[PDB]
């Protein structure tokens, strides 16, 4: 734990890490059961919830979703770009996961019954820690001591494992979820930066923009070996504290090293 302690002291905040090697059964934990803000990392689980619903509702993924300028909140690059084209549930899901599109996230939350709807999905797969309470962009406030819109690194990792590798999703939906995570564009300097270039990685990042609060979770497939699942979350005491991608990458390296994975 000393390397993690040194890392968060250099960073000037708190770091939460949980990692599991699904081959060896080994785990690494540091503040793994503390709460950290989700920021955009909830958007991965949001896409999973959509996929789960699509198992029972034919045509859900291809359903056109109506939105205009009014729905476009800051950082909606894809939904703004394709406003004229039109977007479906599936396209919004890809946008939320891979570009962290905020309007897409809100539109999908609405289809699922809001933050409460997504929280109930996570409950249904056995996640008692996850809570989403607000919409974009209020959910990014990341106030120290505030449990709203938080989870723990361990719960995040366990739920991610259930959805990508376990049986929480039917096989086709599981693979679609994996493919969306693999295609994420926002995580190249976080967990992926700690991983050898020929290992397959799927991830979703989060960046609140305040209180040094940012994160990443991932499934990593070492070549020819069983996958690793891990979560790295950070926060800091003051509103204007900067988050650090290098710190997330470093924490992921420490996690991999702790599992004895090279
Ligand atoms: B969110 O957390 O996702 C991040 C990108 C990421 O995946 O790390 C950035 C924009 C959408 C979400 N964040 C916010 O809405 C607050 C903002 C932080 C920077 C610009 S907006």
């Amino acid at each position: 734990a000393e390397p993690f302690a040194k890392l968060e002291q250099d960073f000037g905040g708190s770091i939460g890490v949980y990692a599991m090697d699904t081959g060896s059964g080994a785990t690494v934990s540091y503040r793994a059961e503390e709460r950290f803000p989700l920021c955009s990392s909830f958007k991965g689980f949001l896409a999973a919830a959509v996929l789960a619903r699509s198992q029972q509702q034919a045509g859900l993924l291809d359903t056109p979703i109506r939105y205009g300028k009014n729905a476009l909140v800051p950082w909606s690059p894809i939904s703004e770009k394709y406003l004229t084209t039109g977007m479906t549930v599936a396209e919004l899901s890809a946008a939320a996961v891979q570009y962290s599109d905020n309007a897409a996230a809100n539109l999908l939350l609405k289809e699922l019954g809001g933050p409460a709807g997504l929280t109930a999905f996570m409950r249904s797969i056995g996640d008692t820690t996850f809570r989403l309470d607000r919409w974009e962009l209020e959910l990014n406030s990341a106030i120290p001591g505030d449990a709203r819109d938080t989870s723990s690194p361990r719960a995040v990792t366990e739920s991610l494992q259930k959805l990508t590798l376990g049986s929480a999703l039917a096989a086709p939906q599981r693979q679609q979820f994996v493919d969306w995570l693999k295609g994420n564009t926002t995580g190249n300097h976080r967990i992926r930066a700690a991983v050898p270039a020929d290992w397959a990685v799927g991830d979703k990042t989060g960046t609140c923009g305040v209180y040094g609060t940012a994160n990443d979770y991932a499934v990593v497939w070492p070549t020819g070996r069983a996958p690793i699942v891990l979560a790295v979350y950070t926060r800091a005491p003051n509103k204007d504290d900067k988050h650090s991608e290098a710190v997330i990458a470093a924490a992921a390296r420490l996690a991999l090293e702790g599992l004895g994975v090279n």
